[PDB]
């Protein structure tokens, strides 16, 4: 469908976006950064799809207690005017805490999928022990993304924690690899993201059966996959900080998905 009459400032060819940073991967794919988008135009473009979001998080045990700020900030920054889909995977039901909603968001808890496919066109997977500060929304939708690490953004290739053991079926080669990513937020289309679980898990398996377990588990197995099947859009870890780790440097002018103290 057609985009309607817009106002916006005009893009400068002769003017980059961001003079510090990376704005776009060498396979061609963005690297979201804040001043690299409007936001405005995406919103119309996924609203014209009437683009339906999922958001899963995994709460067991004690981390039942993160859910609460997690979806009070979700509801104040996450895909704020798309329709929302937050699915709870948990061990505790009765323990999920009783959250407003904006209108076209829904949760449901699953205790602990042909569903996601029906029901959602894209899935966003993250960690629960964490908030949302700051706009995080469809600049990030594609069909597979990955996101920056923001302890090695800006490392060498050798010194990632990649699995090095060539037994392991995540194993890197020092000579390889583009980003290290955090495996808590990626997601994509929910053909791909399932494309990617299910990589993993049989991965995982075999390694499991061959007596080894990647340095980094999950996240081992995340980097390997997006080594070999380049992400459409990398976010920036604008996506995924620590203030009080890491602090508020220059490079990043706002920090929007961060870890809870
Ligand atoms: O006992 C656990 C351990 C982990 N998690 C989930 O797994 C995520 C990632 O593990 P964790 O946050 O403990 O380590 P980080 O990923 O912070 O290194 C947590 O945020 C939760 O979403 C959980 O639900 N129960
Ligand atoms: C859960 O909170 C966050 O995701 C915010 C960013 C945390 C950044 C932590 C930086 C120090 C190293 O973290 C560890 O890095 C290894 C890989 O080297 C793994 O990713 C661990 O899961 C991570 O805790
Ligand atoms: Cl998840
Ligand atoms: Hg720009
Ligand atoms: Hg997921
Ligand atoms: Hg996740
Ligand atoms: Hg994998
Ligand atoms: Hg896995
Ligand atoms: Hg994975
Ligand atoms: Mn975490």
């Amino acid at each position: 469908v057609s985009l309607p009459r817009m106002v916006y400032p005009q893009p400068k060819v002769l003017t980059p976006c961001r003079k510090d940073v990376l704005v776009v991967t060498p396979w061609l794919a963005p690297i979201v950064w804040e001043g690299t988008f409007n936001i405005d135009i995406l919103n119309e473009q996924f609203r014209l799809q009437n683009t339906t979001i999922g958001l899963t998080v995994f709460a067991i045990k004690k981390y039942v207690a993160f859910l609460k700020l997690f979806l009070e900030t979700a509801e104040k920054h996450f895909m704020v005017g798309h329709r929302v889909h937050y699915y709870v995977f948990t061990d505790q039901p009765a323990a999920v805490p009783r959250v407003t909603l904006g209108t076209g968001r829904q949760l449901s808890v699953l205790e602990v999928e042909r569903r996601f496919l029906s029901e959602v066109d894209y899935l966003v997977c993250v960690d629960v022990d964490m908030e949302f500060r700051d706009h995080v929304g469809v600049e990030i939708l594609t069909p597979l993304f990955g996101t920056l690490h923001p302890s090695f953004y800006g490392s060498s290739r050798e010194a990632f924690t990649y699995e090095r053991r060539p037994q392991s079926q995540a194993y890197i080669p020092k000579d390889e690899g583009d980003f290290y990513y955090m495996g808590a937020f990626f997601g994509g289309s929910v053909q791909e993201v399932q494309r990617l679980t299910r990589a993993c898990h049989q991965a995982m398996m075999v390694d499991q059966a061959n007596g080894i377990e990647a340095v980094w588990h999950d996240e081992s197995h995340l980097n390997k996959y997006l080594l070999r099947h380049k992400p459409t859009k990398v976010l920036s870890p604008e996506y995924l900080w620590d203030q009080q780790l890491l602090g508020w440097p220059a490079v990043l002018r706002k920090l929007r998905f961060t870890a809870v103290p």
